[PDB]
């Protein structure tokens, strides 16, 4: 798990809960003097432990917190990699380019990142079938990231997530419905 994910998580915790809370989390869940260098890889268990601790403090379902993080994360990533996001003029383009364009670039920017496998298929009625696969099972982070992307393009979406690795499949299916964006009028 790259430092950049931890750095965006810090911004979130610091913004919502305060710096004193982040330092608690970090002292408790990370080795002494840990510093997350944005480009370096770190044990994903440190990220999961921090986020689980937050979920418990807030008495929220863990996957609801991961999803909220995901949505915060989209802007954290777009603002730190603005040249990658500015390759797309709308939400649907970006989603269709996650694998072959965005995460292709992430392999040139970072040494050996740990990324999901994603394939998007355009459906009728302004829907997208996004297939997600990862041993890290962060499909709810992916839901949040899609909601973040929607907000980035002033779009409105809904997601159905009825095949899921957490319910025993070897992939998740996220069926994205684009309800509105700047190029959608009546239908
Ligand atoms: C919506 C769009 C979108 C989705 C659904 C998305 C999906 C994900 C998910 C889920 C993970 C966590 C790991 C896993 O195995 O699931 C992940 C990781 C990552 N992605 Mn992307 N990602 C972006 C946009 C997206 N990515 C953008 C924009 C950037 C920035 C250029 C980016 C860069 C990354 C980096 C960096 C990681 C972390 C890799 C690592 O920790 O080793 N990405
Ligand atoms: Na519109
Ligand atoms: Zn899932």
């Amino acid at each position: 798990m790259k430092g950049i994910i931890f750095n965006v998580l810090e911004d979130m915790v610091v913004a919502q809960c305060g710096m004193s809370v982040w330092n608690e989390l970090l002292e408790k869940h990370a080795p002494k003097d840990r510093v997350y260098v944005s480009a370096k890889s770190y044990a994903e268990s440190e990220l999961f432990s921090i986020v689980q601790d937050v979920a418990q403090r807030l008495n929220m379902p863990i996957q609801d917190v991961v999803k909220a993080f995901g949505q915060f994360l989209f802007n954290g990533l777009a603002s730190r990699h603005t040249d990658v996001v500015d390759k797309f003029d709308d939400f649907t383009s970006l989603v269709m380019g996650i694998h072959d364009v965005i995460h292709l670039e992430v392999n040139k920017l970072y040494h050996e990142p740990s990324l999901p496998h994603i394939n998007g298929q355009l459906l009728p009625n302004n829907q997208i079938a996004l297939r997600y696969s990862s041993p890290r099972r962060l499909c709810f982070c992916a839901e949040g990231l899609l909601f973040g992307a929607a907000q980035h393009f002033a779009a409105a979406i809904q997601i159905s997530h009825d095949t899921c690795m957490h319910t025993g499949a070897d992939h998740c299916m996220l069926i994205i419905e684009l309800q509105n964006d700047e190029n959608l009028y009546f239908q």
